[PDB]
């Protein structure tokens, strides 16, 4: 069904528990994230500049993180939020489960690396979009084609099966891929995203799709695009000296912010986020 | 004698203790402070928002803070910072020891939690100040009263026994006090600095002090003494996103920039004020 939590972290990376540990001074908070809570933190080899924590490695820090939230009983949910709408004194919370309400939230997601495809931009809107579940309808009886950056897509890919006349599956990570037989994988490499005033084809190194739609499916939407009316400059969500937004009761910290896309900007942003997140709640 | 520095950090905490672990990618950089690191870390009890050290003692914290710059080579230099002098491309530095120049300057002192004393700032420049030894000149042969709240206090306590024509030291903390026999000690709780154009008195609960000069010694002057011309409000070094404050090359990080006083939000703001300044100094 749906939930209330006096505040929502959009994130279980550095910055997101970073806001959740000096959250839970009360004040619900739900946290919203991945099992493993950052792939960043897994990758590091090396640390050196976490004060503290000379020479860790990004798993141990990983798991010296996993540690401090289960000492404190905060768990993640472990699911992907597609859209959070402003309602003007409290958010809704769409995810790719339940959908919940919010006093506050903070936007915790990290800031996405790989770059979009050619024409994405271009048709987004027409034919392209960050969600295949939200706009399946729109999809019944066409020809759908998901790129997929992570295992949630593959999710959207088996349900877009049901409505869709055809459905494409295009990885762009290494994995064995939970998929029913329905979906078509294209181990390919996409190029561009054409039509002419819709999209019509994925044009990928060694074979064209035709196709109605192209899900660009990562592990978030464009911050504008998962906040609508969210104010983005650069990619970089701007926020002030408390973490607010240009969307009041909403905040921001870490890489989502803009550079150093570093682990101890990234703590104290979340931290400072949260501390102003529940002294807004107090005072009302 | 002199020595010259890329970058200078003002402060040993974790604010400063974050930069220093940033900046050394190289770029010579000097930290000024305690040996101690910070008071305030030795004297927190259970930390619970430190992410990834849950449940640890403040001494404990300080420990792993000294084991990380120690890893990296960093020392901290053991003197009082008593001015820094914005010549425009870089800073003079001067302290209780010898004098620096400095290309970036990144302030970590903290927050000053005590308040100032009845007509501490009534009497600034006419009486009262904030350094006994840089004064010490105008005090040749007249009454100096210091209000000592650290150690270095005493040490300029016995050096301006040899200027003026009496010194009297009023310690605020509890210890043994290492001074020369000509410094007399007043163990009372100073009540207000008055006079009529210039200081004339202090008063304190069971004693009156008559006395040219009254100076009030602690872990840094007041931000906009210590750096004049500094843009300061409510007693907060003003920053920008980039921990950039009104004067070019001079950047705030930690307590010394505003609420909340925490120990994230302190590391946070270092590590960015230290990759800024770095980055200004490879671009010129
Ligand atoms: C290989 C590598 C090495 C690095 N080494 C260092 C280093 O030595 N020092 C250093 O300071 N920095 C380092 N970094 C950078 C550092 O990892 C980041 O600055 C830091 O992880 C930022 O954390 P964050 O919480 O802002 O975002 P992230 O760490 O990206 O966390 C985001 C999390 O939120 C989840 N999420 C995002 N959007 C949504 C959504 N809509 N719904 C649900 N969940 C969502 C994601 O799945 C992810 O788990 C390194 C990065 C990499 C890739
Ligand atoms: C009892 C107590 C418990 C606390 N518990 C917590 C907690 O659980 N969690 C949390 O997040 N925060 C806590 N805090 C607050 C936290 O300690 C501060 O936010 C943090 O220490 C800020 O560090 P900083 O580097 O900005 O300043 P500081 O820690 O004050 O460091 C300043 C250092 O620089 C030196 N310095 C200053 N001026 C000069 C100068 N002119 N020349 C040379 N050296 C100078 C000082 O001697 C000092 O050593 C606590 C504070 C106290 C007092």
């Amino acid at each position: 069904h749906m939930e209330r939590y006096d505040i929502a972290i959009i994130g279980s990376g550095p910055a997101g528990l970073a806001s959740a540990i000096n959250a839970k001074t009360r004040k619900s908070v739900i946290v919203f994230g991945s099992s493993d809570l950052s792939k960043k933190l897994t990758l590091a080899p090396v640390i050196n500049n976490y004060l503290g924590f000379y020479g860790i490695r990004g798993a141990e820090l990983q798991e010296k993180f996993k540690e401090h939230i289960d000492n404190m009983g905060i768990q993640i949910e472990n699911v992907k939020v597609n859209n959070i709408y402003a309602m003007g004194e409290y958010f809704s919370i769409m995810t790719s489960k339940d959908t919940y309400e919010a006093s506050k939230v903070i936007l915790a997601m990290g800031m996405e690396h790989t770059k979009p495809l050619k024409g994405e931009d271009k048709f987004l809107g027409r034919g392209v979009g960050y969600c295949a579940t939200c706009d399946a309808p729109l999809y019944k009886g066409k020809i759908v084609t998901i790129v997929g950056y992570n295992k949630e897509a593959e999710s959207e890919a088996n349900y877009l099966a049901e409505l869709a006349s055809k459905v494409y599956y295009v990885p762009r990570y290494k994995d064995e891929y939970q998929l029913v037989s329905a979906v078509e994988i294209v181990k390919d490499v996409p190029v561009e995203i054409v039509g002419d005033k819709k999209v019509e084809k994925l044009k990928l190194k060694s074979r064209e799709l035709e196709t109605d739609g192209v899900f660009v499916l990562k592990d978030s939407a464009p911050p504008e695009q998962l906040v609508p009316g969210l104010y983005v400059e650069d990619g970089h969500i701007k926020v002030n000296r408390k973490m607010e937004t240009n969307i009041d009761g909403c905040y921001a910290a870490g890489d989502c912010t803009g550079k150093p896309y570093q682990y101890m900007k990234a703590v104290g942003e979340g931290q400072v986020a949260a501390l102003n997140a529940v002294e807004k709640l107090y005072t009302k």
